[PDB]
């Protein structure tokens, strides 16, 4: 029982270290496998592109104080450190939306009150470090036991439906800028060529995915070719685009040189005191509240991601760490805030994709259903390699300018669609449309009436819709608290409506029950 | 045994009439089924488009002596009298490639020798009628019993593959006239890519609805009704999508206006058997027997092989087919329509197969293992008659038809070509080449035949198909029917020595589960 309160200071941290660190050389020996190369290549782009996008957005929102280079250099240096000293090396940490919202809100607050922004974030980082140390000392990561499977599949369907809505609203906007008229802002043949490239990439990678499980060719060649599906699709579509000469397509652009984005109003080291004018003393002690808010955000997303990754269905044997994963992340964020780099948190879709890009499926028997997961092939090399490649991507800035963005949209759609399977809420959504005589032989259909599982699904959908509506309004910083409020809902309100057997069968801690 | 020599004049024709005509009202009362409407709508376009294409080509190649108003009126009047009086009403008859090749060759010959073309074809038609009557009287259609499944699976494969090359060539050439440079019409932008988008959308919606028809979603009746109307739904959706766009130019379907000949200044509706302007030489009247023999061979091979493919034992056809009352009605409506200047017609293989398998009903299954089996076919005389009548009256309408782009129909044609491939064993044995020997299914011809002696059969069949294609693509392509005929002596002599009796019996067998 990893989530147990020992009753001694730093007990959980010591237990996690003793559990994980003995299996150290195994991680480096396990990496010798040609599936690791495919995983590295696939995850490199999925980690690089959000860095550029969110760096551009954050540079636009602020006065060009934090840009793209700083985000890349924070991502690389936190990823390397975490993969070297982390308990769970299958997690990919990076910038996300809620952090951007908090950053813009804090910038607005600082600008309104005539305060320093970069100097202001240093005290927030210090308070973050203090809170992390206090929580690890008096161990409180045992509260993750109360997060069930009702509050962790209302949050992984919303973080996968908010990433397929905006991977195709970044196409409905290359077709409003370059519109289809006749006789850059007005180029022809661009909006349709982008559609062609995106469709080609996502239909190729999902047929190589189907071909991986087919009966054609020898097994070893078939599996090797199926592993390299995304790289093959990317290379094919890049060559196809390169063949065309006159048509203009937007291409991936990275900054040049290792330097700050505002070399005339900023430096690499931020003074804790006033950089130009003295910092008010009252703000030093009043900076505790934003520290609490950002701590709550980071804690919820990292812990829920770790819970989703470490399910018993996915055959993970070495173990996960709920104590040596939050201290590291929060301490790194607090330290990076001193140099002006942004804070980082584990990414859910990227971590899930990285985890399920290394799974090995059982060699079946004609009867067998969806093959079962045999192993996961976990190691400390893929994440470290991805983080350094992202770090050194500035030096190779000429090879990356030959890759259009429209090709990567198909890969992003592939990621979003693939990450959906494996959660029971999607399956219960599927069961709504099928007639009651075609339902499968799972444990929550046989022991539960048909009209009382649809009610559970309807309530879960109502909660998800409320979460989305709250996120889309002018007060979106209360989203973590609304998500937290689902736990008392399950523990109080849903207990009265449903009987003990129905609740036990519907959301069980494990498979079968 | 329909293919048996009775020994009496017109015995086969009488037997076919007595077998088929009693079940006459059944055909008209079977048509009350919403799958028939979907079949009619699907086959209407598949019959209309080749008429326009081949009419344009033949008008180009014959100095506008036969156009697309003579191809839309031979296709519609010679197919309302094969479903009214035909033994097999699941056949769709229309113009094809070999007929076009023969027509251009005959036009060249007539132009070289200063002869009349339209007057020249009348005697060929008369000799065709005489040959058909002579062959039916002697009941010579029993020779179809010697065409196996080695010489009729080669044909199916070639025809579907040459219909999937021509759809791809139409696209390759919309991007050669309108190229991606950027700055009836030529050089327009956004056209070559929009055509690709429309074609891909139609094709993928067609397969999506085809797969949804067999899914477990929605009630069964609604699911099957929606799955039946897959092609019409895809066509309507893509037509609306194209109609939404305003400025981009796309080529659209065009039909002639009015019921009249294409050259009203050098042609009429009735061709005089004698000289139209100058007297016709007497020697040609008797020398026209050879082209009549050639066109008779072409029509006979096409129609009989199509009827053989349609009437397999696997597809649950119960009323019966006619090998005699379908070669006196096709080679004698043709023959006598050419005294009015209309072209000859023969049964179309892909269109007939599509029409046949668009009415099949698959069994309600149980659990995975084999693909559902055919339960029935739902054969009737109404769908073909309605399609022919609609093709005939497609001239008064056409303001509606000018709103339909060609790029949408290319996806439907590709769907037809891909779908028509399944059901023949040569494709399955081609699939078995790539799979390892431990994944072969439990069919009768894998269990009883060694692995390395079925690959040899497949290789020889591929060699024959490649030789057929090479001969078809050279400057002497009128010998293709004879090269196809030569496969029967090959199977009956050469392949007997190489393979043992058991291997030949299992490989090529008259019926599933030898
Ligand atoms: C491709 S990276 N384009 C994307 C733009 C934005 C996002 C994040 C969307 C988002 C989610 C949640 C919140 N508030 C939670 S308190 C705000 C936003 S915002 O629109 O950025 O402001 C993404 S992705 O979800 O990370 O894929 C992609
Ligand atoms: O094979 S098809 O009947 O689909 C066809 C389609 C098109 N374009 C879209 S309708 C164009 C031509 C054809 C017929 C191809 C063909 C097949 C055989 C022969 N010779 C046999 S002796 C000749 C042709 S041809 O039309 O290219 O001359």
């Amino acid at each position: 029982d990893p989530l147990r309160r020992t009753g001694r200071p730093f007990g959980g941290l010591i237990r996690d270290v003793r559990r994980r660190y003995p299996h150290y050389l195994s991680d480096f020996r396990d990496a010798l496998d040609p599936q690791c190369l495919a995983a590295v290549i696939f995850i490199y782009f999925a980690a690089l592109s959000p860095a550029i996008t969110f760096g551009g957005l954050l540079g636009e929102k602020t006065q060009d104080l934090i840009g793209v280079s700083e985000l890349i250099m924070s991502t690389a240096l936190q990823g390397v450190v975490f993969c070297l000293l982390g308990a769970q090396p299958l997690l990919v940490i990076g910038f996300s939306g809620p952090l951007l919202v908090f950053e813009e809100a804090f910038f607005s607050f600082c600008s309104s009150n005539h305060l320093e922004y970069l100097v202001g974030r240093v005290w927030i980082g210090f308070w973050l470090v203090f809170l992390a140390l206090l929580m690890v000392a008096l161990e409180g990561s045992f509260l993750v036991r109360f997060v069930s499977r009702f509050t962790q599949e209302i949050f992984a369907f919303l973080i996968s439906l908010i990433f397929i809505y905006e991977t195709f609203y970044k196409l409905v906007k290359i077709f409003q800028e370059h519109p289809l008229h006749g006789c850059p802002r007005g180029q022809p043949n661009t909006a349709l060529l982008s559609l062609v490239l995106m469709a080609g990439t996502f239909f190729i990678a999902f047929f190589l995915r189907k071909f991986k499980n087919s009966r054609f060719f020898p097994g070893r060649i078939r599996r090797v070719i199926g592993d390299f599906g995304v790289p093959i699709a990317i290379l094919i579509m890049v060559l196809v685009d390169y063949s065309i000469e006159d048509t203009y397509t937007q291409k991936l652009s990275v900054p040049s040189g290792f330097s700050v984005t505002a070399p005339e109003k900023r430096g690499w080291v931020i003074n804790p005191l006033g950089e130009k004018s003295p910092f008010p003393v009252w703000m030093m002690v009043a900076s505790l509240l934003p520290a609490i808010l950002v701590f709550i955000l980071i804690f919820m997303e990292t812990q829920i991601t770790t819970l989703i990754i470490s399910k018993k269905e996915r055959m993970l044997q070495k173990g996960s760490g709920f104590h040596l994963d939050l201290l590291l992340i929060v301490a790194m964020g607090g330290i990076c805030a001193l140099f002006g780099l942004p804070w980082l948190a584990a990414a859910t879709v990227r971590s899930v994709t990285h985890a399920n890009a290394l799974t090995v499926m059982s060699k079946a028997v004609a009867p067998g259903d969806k093959p079962k997961i045999q192993e996961v092939k976990e190691q400390r090399v893929t994440g470290l390699l991805v983080a350094l490649l992202v770090g050194l991507s500035i030096v190779i800035g000429d090879l990356l300018r030959q890759i259009p963005l429209a090709v990567l949209f198909g890969i992003f759609l592939y990621m979003g669609v693939t990450s959906l399977n494996g959660i029971q809420f999607y399956e219960r959504l599927h069961l709504l449309l099928m007639p009651p005589k075609h339902h499968p032989d799972v444990t929550y259909v046989k022991k539960v009436r048909t009209l009382r599982m649809h009610l559970f699904t309807a309530l879960q959908l109502l909660c998800l819709a409320l979460l989305w509506a709250v996120m889309s309004t002018a007060a979106s910083l209360a989203f973590p608290f609304i998500l937290i409020l689902t736990v008392p809902l399950r523990m109080v309100v849903l207990t009265r409506i449903f009987t003990d057997r129905e609740m036990k069968c519907l959301d069980a801690n494990e498979a079968e029950p």
